[PDB]
């Protein structure tokens, strides 16, 4: 449960190790409601021990994070996937080495 | 592949669906064979229908994509899983709701 905004979200989700959860609240008098997802979200993070870690948006940065991740309307989550390096195929090496590590590399997407 | 820089590279691989695989090539002068390497990458791209998006990494961009996506030798193709929403919920729901629809989300990345 950190407060982030455009200046410090990128960083925040690239190193989390772990799914990220942004919430987007919106002000008190349209969304009020949204102080009930806020109470939840701490409780929702623990239910899944490892796998993922909070931020409340900044509501400064609301409008072009809500573009960024998809979200149409507040308050909602956005479950997020940070970027992750799968391999480097450092120096020149030979086509059947390239198709297997690359090949190597789709099946643990495929089925990690 | 398109040259990319720290300021394009995001908006070039967003909403791809792929899995980018960034080229660093280097000066010709101390990585000649970095050409071998840019010979092969459509190639490579190509061997894998619908599964790969390529980009070559600017000359200035180098150094801090380098970092970035944890890369330490040219040259060298860094293959990344981009930053993805994996998905929204929006507005104010039920915890048994919240918990299945994250629950769920989970699992496709644990078995895609």
């Amino acid at each position: 449960p950190t407060l982030v905004d455009e200046a410090t979200v990128d960083d925040f989700i690239a190193h989390s190790g772990k799914i990220v959860v942004l919430f987007f609240r919106g002000d008190a008098v349209r969304f009020p409601e949204a102080a009930d997802l806020a109470v939840v979200l701490p409780e929702l993070i623990n239910a899944f021990p490892g796998r993922l870690v909070a931020a409340e948006v900044a509501a400064e940065a609301e409008r072009g994070l809500m573009a960024r991740f998809g979200v149409a309307v507040c308050p909602s989550l956005a479950v997020v996937q940070p970027e992750r390096t799968l391999g480097v195929i450092a120096k020149i090496q030979d086509w059947s080495s390239y198709l297997a590590q690359i090949g190597a590399m789709l099946a643990e997407v495929d089925q990690p």
